[PDB]
DNA sequence: AGGTAAAACGT
DNA sequence: AACGGTATTACCT
């Protein structure tokens, strides 16, 4: 059974690419470090984040923003690694979105206990562009709901190499990650990473 | 008028 | 511990 209208899970899709993806996460973060962002209301998120590409997701006192500049370094986010871009395009194509041109990649790092509460990915300049979401490392339980917060959730374990793609009818669906269990993975040791690809600009 | 914060405590 | 309240408003443009 597929995930939803316009949505699919490509299990272990990124497994072969994962070692290089992780090397390139480390390179990105060497330039724009992982940081735990603070919400407009003043709470520090448990997931640590950075970005690459032309636009990075950030919080600010005034809201959420896709920005061309990393507010911590005052420099552009690092260029999107070719490994990231190539994996993203292969996964998008396999999922039925062959024309996707991301300009933004949000890199999440989950330590044990870290979560991401149910939310919608908002800001869609192209209603035909999906979200491509790549899991690395330790396993996590992903929630995928509907257009309204109380719509029933599907709960899916996401393991190393899994890729989730949503878009079209499901582009604005609520989703999140449950608190990460401690464990070991040979390539990330003690964390999970996620890559979220978007077209956030015109 | 219409979008966005809550991507964040009690039962 | 899964579910849902809260934004049932206060601000911006
Ligand atoms: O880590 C995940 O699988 C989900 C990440 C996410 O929803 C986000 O960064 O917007
Ligand atoms: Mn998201």
């Amino acid at each position: 059974e597929p995930l939803a209208a316009g949505a699919v899970i490509l299990r272990r899709f990124a497994f072969n690419a994962a070692e290089q993806l992780i090397r390139d996460i480390n390179d990105v973060a060497s330039q724009s470090p992982f940081r735990q962002m603070v919400t407009p209301g003043g709470y520090t998120m448990s997931v640590a984040m950075t970005n690459c590409g032309h636009l990075g997701w950030t919080t600010h006192r005034q809201g959420y923003l896709y920005s061309p500049i990393d507010p911590q370094t005052n420099k552009p986010w690092p260029a999107m690694p070719q490994s990231f871009h190539n994996l993203c395009q292969r996964a998008a194509t396999a999922a039925g979105y062959p024309d996707f041109q991301p300009d933004a990649c949000l890199i999440n790092r989950y330590a044990p206990g870290a979560k991401l509460c149910l939310h919608q990915d908002k800001i869609h300049p192209d209603l035909r562009a999906p979200i491509v979401s790549v899991s690395l490392g330790l396993p996590a339980i992903f929630q995928f709901g509907g257009l309204k917060r109380n719509d029933p959730l599907k709960r899916l374990l996401l393991e190393h190499g899994d890729v989730v793609v949503w878009g079209g009818e499901s582009r604005l669906f609520y989703h999140g990650i449950q608190p990460l269990k401690a464990g070991f993975h040979p390539l990330t040791i003690d964390c999970r990473y996620n890559l979220t690809f978007r077209q956030a600009g015109k």
